[PDB]
């Protein structure tokens, strides 16, 4: 089936697991269909097997580090000539910031991956990666609509190039998607024509449809205010609001949310590094310059997230391993459970591209700015569970496994501080 597996580094495992070697280096692949927000040509093409015919990268204009030629060596320049470039040219202030791999096989077998990851050394390696990996599916003929197929059909369909439309669609239709069925495909596209991110979300978690009800999001990134006037971040007034029902479509004041929270016994969740946690990570603040919370400049918006709605969580530092330590992770999840044991049973947990950003997801009445894509777990979409099961790696089965120790333990208000790379 589909599982999710911690990204092997060079740095933490120097003598359940996977490498970029593992997903490109079968002898038996033949075209690998790349998305990416950075591209560090020399270290992903290293990856691939002599064999490979095909490689197509999609990528953002400027992204794409070619080799120099004092790098170039015989094998590189034999890869080098397999590789067709599809450049998206991306507004101001927008992305293209899904990863997304599809592989293809001798046999007709095909592969889709998630990795959380960019393709470049550095960043593969440093901070914590995860990479989701499809079940195996075969080019065949489908049988019945798979929902996983056609979102990702959709997705494709919304860069409105024809080289996608020609050279990836036409190729990703072929696919049978049975093995999918019970998963969902969840993008964001900045396309007009094509609803997506955080409306599209909002509108299938009602239509897939007291207890403490418990909200995490683990993100790279947190967005500054949803607006200028007052302080109003989009996970603790927004995208919580909405799920609850607290709202509905067409903001509330914080001190009408904290009594909502409190009343319907809402938790908030936000996993994102302390200062602190740099300090015991093993190769101490390597990792810190993918983690951007520019919060030094609107002092109070902080101070509510970290006081107010106490949003803020770090790593069980009894439960990291030794070799990785508390080195956080570039993985993206958001997750909802309704009840220690906390989050081990989920009614629905969604592993992306997209950080808390608005830029990622959009509004209620703005698109998203990125491309971003995930795959959603909802526990009325599975057949053989209630819930969706989650595991942390930080034990080593289940739906989910996630790269953070659960339980995630509270920021001791007296002393942690969110990460500000300031």
């Amino acid at each position: 089936g589909a599982v999710f597996k911690l990204m092997k580094s060079d740095f933490y495992e120097r003598e359940d697991m996977i490498t970029l070697k593992d997903i490109f280096g079968t002898e038996t692949l033949k075209r690998s269909i790349l998305f990416s927000f950075q591209y560090e040509l020399d270290f992903l093409l290293r990856q691939f097997h002599q064999n490979v015919e095909n490689i197509t990268i999609v990528g953002q204009k400027g992204t794409i580090m070619p080799i120099e030629a004092r790098a170039m060596d015989a094998t590189l320049a034999v890869i080098l000539k397999k590789v067709k470039l599809i450049e998206i040219t991306m507004p101001p202030f927008a992305s293209h910031h899904t990863k997304l791999i599809i592989n293809f096989y001798d046999n007709g077998e095909c592969k889709i991956f998630l990795p959380s990851n960019n393709f470049t050394s550095m960043e593969t390696n440093l901070p914590q990666q995860v990479c989701w990996c499809s079940p195996l599916l075969k080019i065949g003929k489908e049988g019945l609509p798979v929902p996983f197929k056609r979102s990702l059909i959709e997705y494709l369909n919304s860069y409105h190039l024809k080289d996608i439309d020609e050279l990836i669609t036409k190729s990703v239709e072929e696919v049978n998607f049975a093995p999918l069925s019970e998963l969902e495909f969840v993008y964001s596209t900045p396309s007009k024509f094509q609803s997506s991110g955080l409306l599209s979300f909002y509108n299938k978690l009602e239509k897939l449809s007291d207890t403490a009800k418990h909200y995490l999001c683990q993100t790279s990134s947190i967005g500054t205010s949803l607006s200028r006037a007052r302080d109003e971040n989009l996970w603790t007034h927004l995208m919580i609001p909405l799920f609850t029902g607290i709202m509905s479509p067409p903001i509330l004041p914080t001190n009408s949310l904290i009594n909502e929270y409190s009343q319907r016994k809402i938790k908030p969740y936000i996993i994102f590094p302390t200062e602190q946690e740099f300090v015991t990570s093993p190769l101490k603040w390597s990792s810190s310059g993918w983690f951007h919370f520019q919060y030094l400049q609107k002092k109070s918006y902080y101070e509510m997230l970290r006081n107010k709605f106490k949003v803020f969580y770090k790593q069980d530092p009894a439960m990291v391993t030794r070799r990785r330590g508390t080195t956080p992770a570039r993985s993206k999840f958001y997750m909802h459970c309704a009840t220690s044991q906390v989050f081990k049973e989920l009614e629905w947990c969604l592993y992306t591209s997209a950080n808390l950003s608005q830029t990622a997801w959009g509004t209620v009445s703005r698109k998203p700015r990125n491309y971003e894509a995930g795959v959603l777990y909802h526990s009325r979409r599975l057949a053989n569970t209630r819930k969706v099961t989650c595991r942390t790696f930080t034990r080593d089965p289940t739906h989910v496994a996630v790269p953070f120790t659960l339980p995630v333990i509270p920021y001791d208000l007296a002393e942690d501080e969110c990460f500000c790379l300031a």
